[PDB]
Order: structure tokens, then sequence, then C-alpha cells
């Protein structure tokens, strides 16, 4: 295929996961664009997602410029994925033209399902359906409640800053907070995590005291971080909090499949 000269500006895809990555049962293929896109139905039309084992899927659009593919179930372990994003020189509308083809391959790893149930302070991990780790929990205060829902695990940290000023709380009021943390672990964009907390031990498993974010021991957040691996996922349950919103970023499995696969 050939590109077409047009005077409108090109634009390039990227897809995660990244290439040649093992990746949990929970990812989903990402394709984001640096530009919107205007005829969406073109833009999935040149994605092809094989999987092996076949399994079906669709397509939902997280906003303009980023569109996702999923299973209607969790990848199933083993599977292996090829994604080809065959936008070259494909008029994705209004003259806006793909600059490039990518491809990637990833695999799906072992099945890591991580149950925070706040109706028992527990944050309790499956791999491949069989507890290795019960973990006590604190989750949000009443106040500030962990949202129930799917989680799909993201990045990583093993030391990271957690400040209240970055949403708009100055660090010296009554509520903010400068927070040196280890063994981070994302799961949601709106800032999730679970991470060590030396200073909540004796209410990890019986009072909720955080933010929002899941705190548990030291030991068992870099365990956290050593054995759970972006795509597997953690699913809250029980708290007073709503549910994670199917856009957030990491939230794609909160979108019923009818409505996902109905699409946008
Ligand atoms: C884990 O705890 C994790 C963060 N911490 C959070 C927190 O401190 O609340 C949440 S993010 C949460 C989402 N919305 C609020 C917010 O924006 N509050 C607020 C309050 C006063 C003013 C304003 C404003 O003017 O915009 C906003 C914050 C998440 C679980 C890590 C990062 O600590």
């Amino acid at each position: 295929t050939f590109q077409t000269s047009s005077p409108a500006h090109l634009t390039m895809p990227y897809v995660m996961p990244g290439d040649g990555e093992v990746v949990g049962v929970g990812e989903p293929v990402a394709i984001r664009f640096d530009e919107n896109i205007a005829d969406r139905g073109a833009a999935e039309k040149a994605i092809k997602i094989t999987t092996n084992p076949p399994v079906e899927g669709a397509f939902y659009w997280l906003n303009n410029r980023e569109v996702r593919w999923r299973p209607e179930h969790f990848w199933k372990p083993g599977t292996a994925v090829d994604v080809a994003v065959n936008t070259y020189g494909v008029d994705l509308g209004e003259g806006m033209f793909g600059e490039d083809n990518v491809q990637t391959h990833f695999t799906i790893g072992d099945e890591v399902i991580a149950t925070a149930d706040d109706n028992t302070k527990i944050l309790t991990v499956r791999v491949n359906g069989e507890v290795v780790k019960s973990m006590p929990t604190s989750m949000g205060k009443d106040s500030t409640p962990t949202a129930n829902g799917i989680y799909i695990v993201g990045s990583r940290y093993k030391h990271i800053i957690m400040d209240s000023s970055t949403y708009g709380v100055p660090v010296n009021s009554p509520n903010g907070y400068r927070t040196d943390v280890d063994w981070a672990t994302q799961i949601s964009y709106s800032g999730v995590f679970v991470h060590s907390a030396p200073w909540s031990v004796g209410a990890q498993g019986h009072t909720n005291t955080s933010h929002g974010c899941l705190n548990v021991s030291p030991s068992n957040a870099q365990w956290f971080y050593d054995h759970v691996k972006r795509g597997d996922i953690v699913e809250v349950v029980n708290t007073v909090g709503g549910t994670l919103p199917g856009i957030d970023g990491l939230g794609d499995w909160n979108i019923p499949w009818d409505q996902w696969r109905a699409g946008n």
C-alpha cells in the first residue's frame, strides 16, 4: 500500500501492550493515535487482531484518539496475540492518513486475580484459581472510599511520592499530605495504588484509614510489586464507594459486554 499526499496532518498509531511483553489476563489491546480520529470505522477496519487460541472480541473507544479491544471475558492464560495496525496510507477521515503501520506480539501469563473484600479487609491473591497470598489491607475511609470494581494493573514503582497538591490540596493544610511510598503498583489512572504502608499495619485487616489506595504491609507490597504484572486484575468488592469508571484508563472491564460491544 502507498501513501497518499494530503494537506491535512498525518496521524501515527501507538500500540499497547509493549511488543514482546507478557501481560495478565485483563490486558486490553490499546491503539492510541496522536490525533483525534474522524472515521472510527476506518480505523477499526485497519486493525487486525489475531489470537491463538482464537477468541472473539470487540472495539470500544476510550476517547476520540484511543480505541481498546478485548474479549468478553478475561484472556485464557497462554494465549498469543498479534496486533496488526495496518493504517499506512489509510484515509482515517477528513484527509487524515495513517503515517505508518505498527505491529506487536504479546502473550498472556498466568491468571492473577487479587480480590480486596471490604467485608474482611483482606486482599487475597489467586494464581490460576489458587490462593497464594492473603494480605491484610486498609482501604479508603468512609469519606474517601475505595471504589468497587475491576481494576487492571498498570505501572509499578519501587519508590514514588504521593502528594495532595497534585490535585489541589496544599500539603501544609490539615488534609494535605506529602508521602514517600515504597512498592507502589498502580491499578487506576485516577491514582489508586496497592502500596507499602508501614504507618497503617495495625489497621490493616481491621479499619480503613487511607485516601482510597490499598495499604498493605511492606513485605506484602514488595511481593505484589515483584509478582503481579501489567494486565493482572485487582477486584474491589463491598466498599461504601461507587464503581470505578469504565473509561478510567484501567477500568475497561467495568463496562458490561453488551455496552462494550455496542461500541461508540
Ligand atoms: C491513594 O490514596 C492515591 C490517591 N489519593 C487520593 C486522595 O488523596 O484523595 C485519591 S485521588 C482523589 C480523586 N479526587 C480527589 C480530589 O480531587 N479532591 C479535591 C479536594 C479539594 C479540592 C480539589 C480541587 O480543587 O480540585 C480536589 C483526590 C487516590 C486514591 C495516592 C495518589 O495517594
